[PDB]
């Protein structure tokens, strides 16, 4: 109430503080209008991937034969049966084929399958920016991700303006580069207008075009791979040239569910419960929204949707958790889509039920904790509200948006979840006297 006239008064706030399992709030305004929650979205997927996979679920990858061995030559085709996993790396994809080689395969008198059928439909969320897509951070999470679906190319300007800027590449990346930038004398009158502009093609091929002032480096520029299954079957096909498996067929996608083959070799991520701890301290998307669709894909047995993750968490959260999220969307894992909406008042009912159980589910110690390596090492609010080592909470930061869910320890001892959901704060000192203010008043005054 006081605290608020710190904020520019083009801002919106709703926010609710309560201590663990008390009936009514200490704090309690614009507690039931729905907001974009960003990242603090991956708390619910946290919360919903535990009840459902289970700390110890692990994301799987194989090479599966269909088909009789005969003579180093095998008769029929060679699956392999991606499962979404975030950490899949291109070593990895060389270590399954030289354990499928050192298994007697020399041949593949067959297709080369890049089985994607534990998921179905688009890789990409509703409600997910349109231009975003090509950044890394938003990557499709798809079946297929090998080094996390992230390439990185060298843009030079030509000696001469008018010339052709020129891209390098690592030979490593299965994609095709073209340029269609024009170097720009230094001080041209296109440079406030022309932009550097990136347009992705099918069959992960990229297209650079408009304008770049003559520079002395090259720009460094990291892109996502918009088509995971044809960048997963280059590099199985390279790997598979290179240890001297030849095959008569082509690469082919396989999308339709199916029986397993027989399994020669496989990957295994780190159990869930370590990867929901990387998502949660680095607030990262992909882990977020593989784990996602992974659970509708569980909960259903079916291919694993965007529609079924979404239908899978409001059901687990209601049946499971005892909360009834009613008029939420929740249209992904991460927090990127903008169509997510969520009240204070909701996260809450979420918040109680994980701190209730914490001692089952070990959640908490898995948040950024204030003053301390994540996503919280210096929050300034926080540091000068005198509450580093006493607050763990998952953030949500998007230009003009400051959200804030988790709980606080008072000087009392007593725990506190809270859910600050700030934004339009496009109009760092408002924000930092408001929380200042804020933390302070409920770690002292509780
Ligand atoms: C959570 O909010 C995540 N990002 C988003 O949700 C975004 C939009 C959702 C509506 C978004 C749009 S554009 C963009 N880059 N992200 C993840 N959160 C963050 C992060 O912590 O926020 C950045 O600000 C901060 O670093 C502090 C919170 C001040 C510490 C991640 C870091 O950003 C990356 N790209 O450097 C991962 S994305």
């Amino acid at each position: 109430d006081e605290y608020i006239t710190q904020l520019p008064a083009g801002a919106n706030l709703a926010l609710m503080v309560q201590k663990v399992g008390a009936s009514a709030p200490a704090i309690d305004y614009h507690s039931q209008q729905m907001a974009l929650p960003a990242s603090t979205q991956k708390v619910i997927t946290a919360l919903a991937a535990l009840i459902q996979l289970g700390p110890d679920f692990r994301f799987t990858t194989t090479l599966e034969t269909k088909g009789n061995v005969e003579n180093g030559v095998l008769k029929g085709d060679l699956v392999a049966r991606f499962g979404a996993d975030p950490t899949l790396k291109r070593q990895d994809i060389r270590n399954m084929v030289a354990t499928l080689k050192k298994s007697g395969v020399n041949q593949i008198d067959g297709n080369v399958l890049i089985d994607t059928s534990i998921f179905a439909s688009h890789d990409k969320a509703p409600g997910w920016p349109w231009n975003d897509m090509t950044q890394c951070f938003s990557a499709p999470p798809a079946a297929a991700i090998v080094d996390r679906n992230c390439f990185s190319v060298s843009l030079y300007s030509a000696p001469k303006p008018g010339d052709m800027a020129f891209i390098r590449v690592a030979s490593y990346y299965p994609v095709t580069m073209f340029s269609q930038v024009r170097t720009l004398p230094r001080g041209s009158a296109e440079a406030q207008y022309c932009e550097l502009d990136v347009v992705p093609g099918d069959l992960n091929r990229f297209t650079l075009t408009g304008c770049l002032p003559q520079r002395s480096e090259p720009l460094p520029l990291a892109f996502a791979v918009q088509d995971g299954a044809s960048y997963a079957g280059a590099i199985l096909k390279y790997e598979l040239k290179q240890a001297g498996i030849t095959w008569s067929g082509t690469l082919l996608r396989q999308t339709q569910v199916n029986e397993p083959g027989t399994v020669v070799a496989s990957k295994q991520s780190a159990p869930l419960h370590d990867l929901l701890k990387i998502m949660l301290k680095k607030s990262d998307n992909m882990i977020a929204d593989t784990v996602f669709r992974m659970i509708g894909h569980a909960r259903f047995n079916v291919p694993g949707t965007w529609r079924a993750g979404s239908d899978a968490v409001r059901q687990i959260l209601r049946q499971q958790a005892g909360v009834d999220i009613g008029n939420t969307i929740i249209a992904d894992g991460s927090g990127l889509s903008r169509h997510n909406l969520i009240a204070p008042a909701t996260m809450m009912q979420v918040l109680q039920y994980i701190a209730q159980h914490d001692n089952e589910l070990n959640f908490i110690s898995m948040l950024p904790l204030a003053g301390y390596d994540g996503s919280l090492q210096y929050r300034a609010g926080l540091h000068q509200a005198g509450v580093d080592g006493k607050v763990s909470a998952k953030t949500g930061s998007l230009q003009g948006v400051y959200n804030l869910a988790g709980f606080i320890t008072t000087a009392s001892g007593q725990r506190m979840a809270f859910v600050q959901y700030l934004s339009g704060y496009a109009v760092r000192i408002p924000l930092v006297r408001f929380e200042s203010r804020l933390y302070k008043d409920i770690y002292q005054n509780n």
